[PDB]
């Protein structure tokens, strides 16, 4: 039997930056980039 115990590890209550709690990531699909010198 484990027995589970919480003392020292991270302790920060005021984050000194914007803390958002999610993944951020525009799906954007199609970029650009032409590219044609001799055979492409
Ligand atoms: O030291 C770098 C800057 O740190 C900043 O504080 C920080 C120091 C450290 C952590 C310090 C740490 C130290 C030793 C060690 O063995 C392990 C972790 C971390 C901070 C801020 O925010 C992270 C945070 C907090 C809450 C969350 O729910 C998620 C992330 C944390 C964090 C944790 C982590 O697992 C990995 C990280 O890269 C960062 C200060 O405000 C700045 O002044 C300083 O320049
Ligand atoms: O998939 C990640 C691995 O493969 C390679 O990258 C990659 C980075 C990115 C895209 C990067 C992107 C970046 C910024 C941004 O603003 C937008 C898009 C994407 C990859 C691979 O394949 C996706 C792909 C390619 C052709 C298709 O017909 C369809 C999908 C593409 C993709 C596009 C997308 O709209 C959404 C995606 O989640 C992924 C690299 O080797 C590494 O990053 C990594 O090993």
């Amino acid at each position: 039997d484990a027995e589970f115990r919480h003392d020292s590890g991270y302790e920060v209550h005021h984050q000194k930056l914007v803390f958002f709690a999610e993944d951020v990531g525009s799906n954007k699909g199609a970029i650009i980039g032409l590219m044609v010198g001799g055979v492409v």
